[PDB]
């Protein structure tokens, strides 16, 4: 049969999530669209009954979409959420991989928030990159705000009662991507607030200068790969990877680089710092964003983009 969840017609498949079977779904009661995502039953690493948990935790929070279902059918588990539109990469590569200064601002303290509220609901994201980060739906009210989603490595690092922080440790294994993990995964460290707001600071540097100084490095395994990456982060100041950029960006990674494992980040002066660039340079933060003025003014496409 065609319907799972009992009220989600399946539609065309779409990816992204590894080889992960996600769908594009239709409630077959109101016709709002969904986005369905199966997991192989009796596999070798079972994460879908808690991602599912996350999402009711972390339900009615902005940005973060709804769970509508999960049960067992056949040899599959099924996750029923809200259907987003393009990530941030997908807008990364068609506007030419450079995002504008304001753009990169405005989408930095969406980002900024997004986090905070994971943070205070006791749980940390170590798996921060902008293919995670998706706006809206055409037409919809929140058509270009920025939404979080793939909780998959999303960590608990404080008791819900007592709010005590984990204790620290080392010798962990190498979790997330590479490209924007902070110095201490790299390290094996154990990830806390601090990593995720950091992992943040490297997304802000891509969007600006287009690349990363530590991309396509030539290593004969994967493990020295990333030590020859990790290596490179701390060869390089925050001064020179923000050559030519505003200097706030180069004083928030500095900043959240010096903060201690069990340290509260300061959020709101992170996003206060963040915007004064737009006061130095005569900017408004209205909204627009360079998305909007793909293809002469329509937005994005499917067939030309994609
Ligand atoms: F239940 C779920 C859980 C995760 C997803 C999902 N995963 C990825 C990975 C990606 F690189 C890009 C997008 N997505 C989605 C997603 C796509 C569209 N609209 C909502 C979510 C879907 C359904
Ligand atoms: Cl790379």
């Amino acid at each position: 049969s065609s319907v799972v969840g009992l009220h989600y017609k399946i539609g065309k498949k779409i990816g992204e999530g590894s080889f992960g079977v996600i769908f594009e779904g239709t409630n077959i009661i109101n016709g709002v669209p969904v986005a369905i995502k199966f997991e192989p039953r009796k596999t070798e690493a079972p994460q879908l009954r808690d991602e599912y948990r996350t999402y009711k935790h972390l339900q009615g929070c902005d940005g973060i979409p709804n769970a509508y279902y999960f049960g067992q059918e056949g040899l599959h588990n099924i996750l029923v959420i809200d259907l987003l539109g393009p990530s941030l990469e997908d807008l990364f590569d068609w506007c030419g991989r450079r995002f504008s200064v304001k753009t990169v601002v405005q989408v930095a303290i969406q980002m900024l928030t997004l986090v905070e509220e994971v943070h205070r609901h006791d749980l940390i994201y170590r798996d921060i990159k902008p293919d995670n980060f998706l706006i809206g739906r055409r037409g919809a009210t929140d058509e270009n705000n920025v939404h979080l989603i793939d909780f998959g490595m999303a960590k608990q690092y404080r008791d819900p009662r007592t709010k005590q922080h984990i204790p620290y440790r080392e010798k962990k294994s190498l979790s997330g991507t590479a490209r924007y993990m902070s110095i201490n995964t790299h390290l094996g460290r154990e990830q806390s607030r601090r990593d995720d707001l950091e992992a943040l600071g490297h997304v802000f540097f891509y969007f600006l200068r287009g690349q990363l100084p530590w991309q396509g490095l030539k290593a004969p395994t994967n493990k020295q790969k990333y030590e020859k990456i990790g290596d490179k982060k701390r060869t390089t100041p925050a001064v020179t990877l923000c050559d030519g950029l505003p200097q706030q960006f180069a004083e928030y990674l500095d900043s959240v680089r010096s903060l201690p494992f069990d340290a509260e980040p300061p959020y709101e002066e992170y996003r206060m710092l963040l915007l004064s660039v737009l006061d130095d340079l005569g900017q408004a933060c209205d909204g627009d964003m360079d998305w909007m003025h793909l293809n002469g003014g329509r937005g994005w496409d499917a067939t030309i983009n994609k």
